[PDB]
């Protein structure tokens, strides 16, 4: 009864810790910094400038979800049915979803592009209202028998930024964002899935949204452009992992190395 | 089912791509820059100064909609009925609709002007509330048996600009705009129509409304005055078309060359 | 069913045009500048300083409405029944209605004063709420069988200006005003009557209200004080008439010359 | 029918003008400046500094209302029942009602003080909400069978000034005030009574409340202190009376000369 | 019927003055300056710095209410039944109620302390809403049969001051305060009880809350510290008493001299 | 009857004091400064910079709750039943709860860590709404049969601080804060339990939230860093204890000295 009130005993916390599964990024170093891969029941943020690869990682994650081998879990804790026919939701904030990139990534990966597209729900959000409502509707998707295992918010803050210009209404912006973050954390946890969000950085080195976002994101990264198609992801916040940097590349095959 | 919620599988996206039809502008160069013509399912923005041709293109579009040969589409994906007895909605926020100019453009196009007027609904909006409400009521018009295939918003921002003065209400202005842009995209998508919007520019060049408007418009142009009756439309934003310029003219015949 | 939704076809607009009737101002020059007289289906604004004659023109219009020979219309487009037993509504925001001036003007015009006073409804409005509500209640007067054919708002902006002092509530002011402008245009349109409004000006030359008012008034005048009882009305905005000035007098008889 | 809607024909306006009655102020010169006495159906304002005699005039009006001979009216237009058992309402905003002063003025005028106190309702208002609600409830007092013929608001702006400090809420204060003025004029008009209000002045020389109050007060005075107990009431605004000054005194007998 | 609407005839007002009773403060000088003691049907305010004795006066009053000889009234206007089993309500804003101080004052006064504690209702208010609701619930305590004859608000403004920072919120703070003052005056008046409030002062010399409070407090004191155990209460606002100072002391017995 | 209305007689207050129990902090000096231990029916605040020991005290309290020898109470006033099977609520605002730390503290204290984890409900709050709602839901946990005797709010203000930036919202922040403080006090009082909260400090040494928080917290500490693992807890606000400092240490066993 208590868990229905949003509470969890210390024992409930430990138990649920065993049902955590992870999704590979197709990058050795990146998976390593992640301590296995992208964790479920948590929100992972990739913040950087445009072209840094935040969106590539999002597309790559939708493809990988469709490869049974890219999902790592404790067999005696997570049944094979729990992760069967896994579906992905991609909330698109600026029209960044590219089906052809999904195909390309699928092909070079030996996955059926057709299947990734068929199992990835795309929601085009033109304002913060839609963005937040789509997130909440993910429960409805799961209620219609869709095993949503990956939620992608690309991007987390552009609609809020575009709607709240002026530090005179920043509090209203922060509260709405905090509400969205609670929703994102709620579905990662209640539906044992991984939630990923992309974000931008401001002038001195912080992801947009302040602490309201930061205190609510379990894993946080800054993504920088190396030379050429190289990228470096820096994990600077995680509950128990060490801060570390991982280098990788973005090619015709997607995320690699 | 998922579609009921606003989500589209990647496969659905590809499928909807096939039903996109285009409307000619009566200018080869502009049509070529558009990659064929003004696209259904998208919001196309024409931004420029007063007298730059924005309103003329809107009128030309209403006339052209009444000539079957001016609509281009895949006869394998779009039935004749889908585009039969097509009608236009012209939401006029400053009193720019001119039935006599419609008559003229039609006459010179070998199109009956009476037919254009009989199939063009004009909605005079004196404030932003009326403007947004009219846009929402387009669904009610369709539901009455009117095959709306062209929606013109001339102009998109004059009302919002006349109401929200001072950067102290900008947030509210931006949120109302975002709501309007969402509705415009919804009409274009759910009813497979072409949605055109005219807009102004501000001081190195930007269409009024910032990113809330920009991010939500699929095709964006800046229209400039050339010598005499000449004009140049510069497409600077599109999903996959190259950024190019097209020259054309505004004559007694309408848009030409 | 479309007109029920506030939409009108191009054809409906032309048909609309055929039923327009005009009201003489008693000034040959002003009538000429107007293209015959004050048009129904449009809002006509007279802006200027106190004493420029705006209020005098409003009273003169109420008197002239009671002279069948001062209403010009196409007999084959408008029945004598539509313009029969015409009544006026005068919404007064500063207590400028003078029954004695009505009497004096009538007498000197060979019109029965009592008939003018008996067919002129006066509404004293002390704030914008009353002002706007009276305008909306004009529809109710009509249902009860009153052939309202002339609506006077003297003055248009006095109350809004007295309530929304400070450019900090200007946005709300502009929106309330836009709502009122829409209602005034609706009365003129739906009930085929002439709507006149008085207004003030400010510096380097503009009627109070900005574009929210400007875009919503079809005929716009600046009225200036000439020498003695002479006045000059300058039409600087109309759909198709030329910009021109008219000189007249305000005498014991009312508007003349 | 049109009466229900707040509208009145020019004829009704003239008619109602015949039912106006006046209340003597006990001062010959002041009664003369007033054109006979304080008029019913109008709001009369007395603005001045503290100690200028405003409150004394309010008390003297409550006393005089109980002497049948201090009410002047057209016996052919106003019935004796209309002015029978007249009662006053004194809305007290700073605890200025003084029953002993009523007693003193009454006896010195040969009126039974007990009768005055017995027919004078006092409403102590501690904030603007109470002040306004009390004024609206005067209608309910009349609806219960009380012939309310005099309404005193002492003072009109006191509570508004105390509540709306800072000019960032001035618009809200001006609108609330405008709503209050509407109510005061409504009771004067609908129940044919005299409404008196006291007010303060500020820097040059203007009653507090601006035009919102000013356009809504039919007769306006500035009361000044003369030598000793002498006072001068200056009428600076009236519909058809000349602007003039009246000197009078405040003694044990009340207002005199 | 008029009283039901909040109005009172002038006769009513006089009838009410006769039922006024007073509560001794234990200080000869203070009682003399008050005209006999703390008056019922009025709000009495003691303003000053921390340690000036405001709270001690509140405590002494709760104790004194339980000694019949400390209540002064006219037997012909107030029945012994009306003042029998009197009870006090103490609204505590910072946790200043001290049962041990009550016991002490009682003991030294020959009054049973348990009787005092048993007949004193304490309400700990942590914010303005609770403070305001507690005052309104006093009516409910009375309806339940409790003869509430004294209400202490310690302090009047602490919560309001803690919740409202910025001159841009001052308007809302003043209106909430005005609503609270209305309630305090209403219970003093309707239930014939004495209402006491403590307040702070600010720079030049005024009690916090401005005129909204000042205009609504019938008796007002500034309480200063003298030498050692001495304190001076200065009555500077009363409807009919002279402005005067009372010196008293805060001792083990409580208030004395 | 009055208990329902939120009022407590002075006798109720004394009787209430009789049932207060205290919880050991495992620090002899700190327990001494506290007059015995953390008191039920009160809110105790620990303010200090990050790493000062606040969160550690919260964890140590959850652990100590499960050792009956650490709860001190009057057996004549409090039954073994009231404190039997006590449970704790830990509202986690930044993700600071650590089950492993709970295990370690228990283990080294001779307490079964599994028992502590099993009887401690954790609530992760990502915004002020959630934070406040969990607090209120504690009534539900108790209703469902859980003997909640310890409530931890870690931290009290990080969410409010992250949501309300700028002085233009400070009033709204203070009021939300006030409501939350009232709720915390209410559960401490009604369910006879200990309520602990952690807070930050700013600039000239004050806990965040100002007086709105300060006035509502019965025991207030500023916790600072000594040398190495030493810490000093300074009690600067209590109802009857002396202001004093207690040095303690944070080690593998937990809070000690």
């Amino acid at each position: 009864s208590h868990m229905d009130l949003g509470f969890k005993s210390g024992i409930d916390l430990l138990k649920q810790r065993s049902t955590v599964w992870k999704l590979s990024t197709s990058s050795s170093e990146l998976d390593s910094v992640l301590g296995g891969g992208l964790e479920s029941q948590s929100v992972t943020e990739f913040a950087g400038v445009f072209g840094s690869g935040k969106t590539q990682i999002m597309h790559q994650s939708c493809v990988n979800l469709q490869n049974p081998e890219f999902l790592f879990y404790d067999e005696e804790a997570v049944s094979k049915g729990e992760v069967a026919q896994p579906k992905a939701v991609y909330i698109d904030t600026e029209g960044t979803f590219r089906p052809e990139r999904i195909m390309q990534m699928a092909e070079h990966a030996g996955i059926d592009g057709q299947t990734v597209l068929d199992n990835t729900f795309v929601a085009r959000a033109y304002n913060s209202d839609m963005q937040m409502l789509f997130a909440e509707k993910i429960e409805d998707l799961i209620q219609e028998g869709n095993n949503i295992k990956l939620v992608v918010i690309d991007s987390l803050t552009s609609t809020f930024r575009n709607e709240y210009t002026g530090r005179g209404k920043l509090a209203e912006r922060q509260q709405k964002l905090g509400r969205h973050m609670a929703t994102l954390n709620k579905l990662a946890d209640l539906f044992n899935c991984v939630v990923l969000v992309t974000n931008q950085v401001s002038a001195a080195e912080q992801a947009i949204g302040g602490h309201i976002v930061g205190h609510a994101a379990t894993f946080r990264f800054f993504v920088r452009k190396g030379k050429g198609d190289k990228r470096v992801a820096k994990l600077y916040d995680s509950p128990h992992l060490p801060d570390a940097e991982a280098i990788f590349r973005i090619t015709e095959k997607g995320i690699q190395d």
